[PDB]
């Protein structure tokens, strides 16, 4: 009824869309992993009459349930698509979109992790984000690479009509008491990559977690906080 959509509000297999700002929102879906029930986040950004996606909904029947719900509640067509890491809860649900029309996207580095991992793999590669640093135009977004933090290649996002930053899951939600799944994080270099971030967008209004909360520019500090103490 209007608050954030939380773990044990949301069955596995349904999802539920959150408005951020203006041709702004976030999915949230939950999964079970190794025996645990879990949220996960994603974006939905306006680009015209159409829309991007930024990642799956966590699994193929999820992101069938995504879909549904961007037509029950948007009602525009997703034509495309960007998996900002190479983990299930990022790029399972791939080969639903593909199925659907949508044109999949991820860098280079993720599209070989994912593969190598065994996970599906978006179809195009995203040039121009090898560097720390970088960033490139990808419709109403912009995307950027800060570093390696959670995993070797996650991208953050930022909508600038709208001053969102959605980190994914190199940022974490303010009541996080732990760095979550670290499998393949770099823990050393996650704060440097967070400042990076915080460096190249002071203006954000909203930062959105991978999992769980949005809030303001704090997630921010707070992520280097759990990471840096979960480290020590
Ligand atoms: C599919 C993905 C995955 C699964 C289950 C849980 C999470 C979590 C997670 C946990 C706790 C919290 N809450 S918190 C901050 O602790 O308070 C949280 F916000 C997120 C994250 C995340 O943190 O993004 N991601 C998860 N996977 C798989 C994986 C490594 N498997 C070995 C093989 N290489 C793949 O690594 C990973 O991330
Ligand atoms: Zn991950
Ligand atoms: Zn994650």
């Amino acid at each position: 009824s209007g608050e954030y959509p939380t773990v044990n509000e949301i069955p596995v297999g349904e999802v539920r869309l959150y408005q951020i700002a203006d041709g702004v929102w976030s999915h949230i879906a939950t999964q079970s992993f190794d025996g645990a029930v879990y949220p996960s986040n994603g974006l939905i950004v306006r680009d015209g009459d159409e829309l991007l996606l930024i990642d799956t909904a966590w699994g193929a029947k999820n992101t069938a349930a995504l879909l549904a719900e961007i037509e029950k509640q948007i009602g525009l067509p997703v034509t495309r698509a960007v998996s900002t890491h190479f983990h299930d809860d990022r790029v399972g649900g791939v080969d639903v979109l593909r199925a659907a029309g949508v044109a999949t996207y991820a860098s280079p580095s993720t599209r070989r992790l994912a593969e190598a991992e065994g996970n599906e793999i978006p179809t195009h590669s995203l040039e121009g984000l090898s560097s720390s640093g970088d960033a490139v135009r990808f419709g109403p977004v912009e995307l950027f690479y800060p570093g390696a933090a959670h995993s070797t290649d996650n991208l953050v996002v930022y909508v600038p009509s709208a001053n969102v930053l959605y980190g994914g899951c190199a940022v974490h939600e303010l009541s996080s008491t732990s760095a979550g799944n670290v499998a393949d994080a770099d823990l050393a270099e996650w704060p440097t990559s967070v400042e990076r971030i915080q460096k190249h967008y002071p203006e954000a209004e909203v930062v959105i977690p991978g999992h769980g909360l949005p809030g303001g520019l704090d997630l921010l500090q707070h992520t280097a906080n759990v990471v840096k103490a979960h480290k020590n």
